[PDB]
């Protein structure tokens, strides 16, 4: 109560209405006094420290598109395949042209197209949100959140907007079915930025894609498949829209190339209809979308698992691909590499880390079983391969399961500002950080040491509903002499998973987002 | 008008003809499609502009 | 920006459109073209922020591009935003003057066009 505290209904509003005078980005000026002999410790100016990084922006959710970890003629996707398939030959009298995953092959490459297009609409859209109170927003979140040229969108903004819409005339006329639930997903996850608070202040998360698939009916022997180039993204040059949508062209004349897959679109239309179609809508001359505060998809982040789980070491990623033998299943199942700073080829003495048994926590004390369903699958599993290793090896691994997207890496920025402009594009420094899920006591943000995993920047606790990091102890540290590990994030009403038990769970939830077959009890045009 | 008629029928797409959009503006009138894509808004406009001009021709 | 300073509205006016010298259309008209700009530099001089007139390439030289226009307002309003003290003052002005105590320019429609005056 306030009330207690002020003696005067005036006095109050005259000595406590201090100012919020700092814009989101513009650094914030807190110091600290400290006194020290200046003889024992190695140069340090003076004593006085004034701030001088402003609050972090957000955080950028590199993760790759998923099917569902799937290597087996029953694994869920595979299963989802021949549904669809068969509801389309269903009513049909040609005769056998393509298996049932030549189909689905066809369908998941428009899907990858759109997931595209998606991302490119998000750019356009979100160029007209501007606060008074975040500098950051306009700019600098595209150049680092979704990696995109802001500078040059700016340019050339008009004609990218008449061009996506032309390129959504032409989209909406490929034969991808309104009715998989995965879409949906896909589309809401590429389209928005979230915040982390109801507060515009406040920092944001986007999810951003880390390549794409291409048809193609020649790089396998087995038959058509999706192959995926890396988008050239890892914190390399932030990239234009021009290279995006010259993408998507070789995207969908890629489709279009395979006489087969045109003469599936056919028989597409055939049994759904004009409007059994998915459509992506234009934009009009003033659409505009904001940033939206989705609880569920924070507490999805919070519990999520980052795949380079610790940015202090080196990861790969191959075979990524999905491809089908003898006619009737779908493969796709993502390996990678873990090797030390240092020696891009050895793991030398570093220490390779994954996540077992995690943990699960909800910000609701009576979660209900569709809160878990929902904050579940963005978690996911990574196995080793060989029991043990050298020094002279590679730390060889595979994904037993994952949701819809694998987060693979994570990084946050923020602004750190300059008196002294040597220059003046050179006074405002946007700089990143490694966000690392798993650590080790007393590590440090330096890749040098700690067995090669970093700790992290400290100021990652600007982001309310992070993902939990798990720092482990040395028996030594611990003070019951076992070693164990440490939670950290803010836990409320907690609860573990087993490696097994969500398997099981996204085996299941990727099944569901393909499930077609409750269109055939009942047939439609 | 035939520069008109180019822009016009960029906007047209039908399912069943993977010809028109693009390959007809190539063989059929002659235009540089890849190239209007890229550069439609500013054409658009341009147009617009020119026509204005034109209006004020005897 | 404060939208009361009648300073404003004089400079908006004056940039915005082109006098006739008669109500004919065929008559001769007049307009008034800025011989510059100015930006904003907090290292610019020792006694203090301070703000630096640049010649705008001009007189009869080469009839310049939107091109180089744009590019030069991005440098002066980037300008403006590198000087940490002056967004503390930013916000100092909304915590005074409020959502609309504020100048705003409107944007451009899809018809737009002005007439000479």
């Amino acid at each position: 109560d306030w009330s207690w505290y002020a003696p005067s209904e005036l006095v109050a509003k005259q000595i406590a209405n201090v100012p919020f005078n700092v814009l989101a980005g513009t650094p914030i000026k807190a110091s600290v006094h400290l006194r020290y002999d200046p003889s024992l410790v190695s140069g340090l100016k003076d004593q006085l420290f004034v701030g001088n990084n402003a609050s972090i922006m957000g955080a950028r959710l590199l993760y790759l598109p998923s099917f569902g970890i799937s290597t087996t003629v029953l694994d869920g996707l595979s299963m989802a395949a021949n549904q669809l398939y068969a509801y389309v030959r269903k009513s049909n009298s040609g005769a056998k042209v393509y298996e049932a995953p030549d189909l689905m092959m066809t369908v998941l490459a428009i899907q990858e197209a759109y997931r595209v297009l998606f991302e490119i609409r998000r750019a356009i859209t979100f160029a007209n949100y501007w606060n008074f109170w975040n500098k950051y927003l306009p700019k600098q979140v595209f150049e680092q959140l979704l990696a995109i040229d802001f500078d040059d969108l700016m340019s050339n903004k008009a004609n990218y907007c008449a061009q996506f819409n032309l390129m959504a005339q032409k989209i909406n006329t490929f034969a991808l079915p309104k009715y998989f639930k995965s879409i949906l997903r896909m589309a809401y996850v590429s389209s928005n930025i979230f915040m982390d608070s109801d507060a515009v202040t406040g920092q944001m998360y986007a999810f951003v894609s880390s390549g794409y698939y291409r048809y193609s009916a020649t790089t396998s022997e087995s038959g058509t498949s999706l192959v995926y180039r890396d988008w050239p993204v890892g914190a390399a040059m932030p990239r234009k829209l021009n290279r995006l949508f010259t993408v998507l062209r070789e995207l969908l004349d890629a489709i279009y190339g395979d006489a087969d897959a045109q003469t599936m679109f056919g028989d597409i239309y055939k049994a759904f209809g004009s409007d059994g179609l998915y459509s992506i809508a234009e934009i009009s001359v003033d659409e505009t979308s904001t940033p939206v505060f989705d609880v569920d998809i924070l507490a999805q982040i919070e519990n999520c698992t980052i795949l380079e789980a610790n940015a202090g070491l080196a990861w790969t990623l191959d075979s990524c691909n999905v491809t089908q033998s003898k006619g009737q299943v779908l493969l796709w199942q993502p390996t990678g590499t873990i090797t030390s700073s240092d020696n891009t080829e050895h793991i030398a003495g570093d220490i390779a880390v994954a996540l077992g048994d995690r943990v699960l926590n909800s910000h609701i004390m009576e979660p209900q079983y569709s809160d878990v369903l929902e904050w579940t699958r963005l978690m996911a599993t990574i196995e080793f391969d060989k029991a043990s290793v050298t020094s002279s090896e590679k730390v060889t691994f595979k994904v037993t399961s994952c949701g819809a997207e694998l987060i693979r890496n994570v990084l946050y920025f923020k602004n750190v500002w300059n008196d002294a402009a040597e220059d003046a594009s050179q006074r405002v420094i946007t700089y990143f950080s490694h966000f690392s899920q798993i650590t080790v006591t007393n590590a440090t943000d330096d890749p040098t040491s700690a067995y090669g995993l970093m700790s992290n920047t400290l100021d990652f606790t600007q982001l309310d509903w992070h993902p939990i990091i798990y720092v482990t102890e040395t028996s030594v540290h611990n003070v019951a002499n076992l070693n164990s590990i440490l939670i950290g994030g803010d836990l409320k009403r907690p609860t573990v998973i087993t490696t097994d038990v969500v398997k099981r769970i996204n085996s299941a939830a990727n099944y569901a987002l393909y499930y077609s077959a409750n269109l055939l009890s009942n047939i439609s045009t």
